[PDB]
């Protein structure tokens, strides 16, 4: 089957859209939760998607599933030791994941995610045992690994907590913020809470991709460079329909973090249309392919390695550049992105 069967590098996916159907169900069970359902199988049909689906029809998915994760470390650190796993399965050598510290956490955040009652795990030691497990995780499977803390669109009360715990824990093993969420809600880019986080990132060398473009307009595309001055994008898709954006944004070479199952499931992309990928491809963009959510998608990187060879005309030769591009375009050190590249450079001849 294998679409293409060499090394990859991953900038896009998130942890929480990462786990196992059975490693729900087991906390689900180990801590008497109902999942709405009783097979690994029934479960994954189930939050799973295969058509697009409406803000709220797809955010009720995180409550079929998260109050099994969030609340118990060691569920948590298990998610974050069995994403690895599951990356090397792919065929990664380097993996950027993703996700909100808040919503795993039962204390000390406001409000609480998903009903949980208030218990005691915090949004530090979320970080820590994502870590433990992430770091184990890498060890064991040979991938690296490092992780990207998200902000959330409609809450920009934690935004700072996020940057702050983004430079708490740096290469060990953040390295980056995000903005993630509702992309829709209006004015969000802008919300002060998110501007002073990305601001204060600047302070202090931290890495920034945010989520734009996926749904919301160009604006949204050129608010994440001016404004919250991202090195990333994730999606940006909607970037076409600027002209002067796009241009630019080629120009400086900023990269793009697609995800092109996701985008079909999600309805973001519709399929009369020009699939905004191949428009990259067409016009020499620094893009990625990545996989959002497994869990959601039904999928594997595979999975949309498969679409665009099998749907695009995706040559080998784009998959290899697409890789060193993300490669190139990795939060990792100075160091120890030549050091990818090497990797890459070699496996790939
Ligand atoms: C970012 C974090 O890593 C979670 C957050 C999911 C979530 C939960 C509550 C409220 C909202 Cl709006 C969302 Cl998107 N995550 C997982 N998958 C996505 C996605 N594709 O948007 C977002
Ligand atoms: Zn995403």
């Amino acid at each position: 089957t294998p679409a293409f069967d060499k090394p990859k590098v991953e900038l896009h996916v998130h942890l929480d859209g990462a786990i196992k159907p059975e490693t729900i169900l087991y906390y689900g069970k180990r801590r008497g939760i109902a999942l709405p359902a009783d097979t690994p199988e029934e479960l994954q049909n189930i939050i799973g998607m295969d058509k697009p689906l409406t803000l709220p029809d797809f955010l009720a998915k995180f409550d079929y599933y998260m109050p099994a994760i969030a609340g118990c470390r060691d569920a948590i650190k298990r998610i974050a030791y069995e994403f690895v796993e599951m990356k090397a399965k792919d065929g990664v050598v380097y993996v950027e994941v993703r996700y909100s510290p808040h919503l795993l956490a039962n204390s000390k955040v406001e409000p609480i995610p998903w009903n949980q009652a208030e218990g005691d795990l915090t949004p530090d030691e979320v970080v820590s045992l994502v870590n433990q497990g992430l770091q184990e995780g890498e060890r064991d499977f040979g991938v690296k690994v490092r992780s990207i803390l998200c902000c959330m669109r409609h809450q920009p009360s934690w935004s700072s907590e996020v940057v702050e715990l983004c430079k708490k824990y740096r290469e060990q093993t953040v390295v980056a913020i995000d903005l993630a969420g509702d992309e829709t809600i209006e004015g969000s880019s802008l919300f002060p809470g998110h501007v002073q986080a990305y601001a204060e990132a600047v302070k202090s060398g931290v890495h920034r991709t945010v989520h734009a473009g996926e749904v919301g307009s160009a604006n949204v595309v050129k608010e994440a460079v001016d404004t919250l001055k991202t090195e990333r994008l994730g999606h940006g898709y909607h970037t076409l329909e600027d002209t002067t954006l796009y241009n630019r944004l080629r120009q400086e070479n900023m990269h793009f973090e697609i995800c092109p199952w996701s985008s079909y499931l999600t309805g973001a992309w519709k399929p009369d249309t020009e699939h905004a990928v191949i428009r990259f491809k067409n016009d020499q963009v620094n893009y990625s392919l990545n996989t959002d959510d497994p869990l959601i998608f039904k999928s594997t990187l595979d999975t949309d390695y498969q679409m665009t060879k099998k749907d695009m005309g995706f040559t080998e030769e784009e998959f290899k550049r697409l890789n060193i591009n993300a490669a190139k375009s990795s939060f990792l050190p100075e160091d120890e992105k030549k050091e990818l590249l090497d990797l890459l450079y070699k496996a790939y001849r």
